């Protein structure tokens, strides 16, 4: 949503750091 451009909590980042970082390689 264009206007608040100061609160990206929005859920941007689906699957991309969802704390599913315990199993690296």
């Amino acid at each position: 949503m264009p206007g608040t451009i100061k609160e990206n909590i929005i859920g941007v980042s689906y699957d991309e750091y969802r704390y599913r970082s315990v199993i690296k390689a």
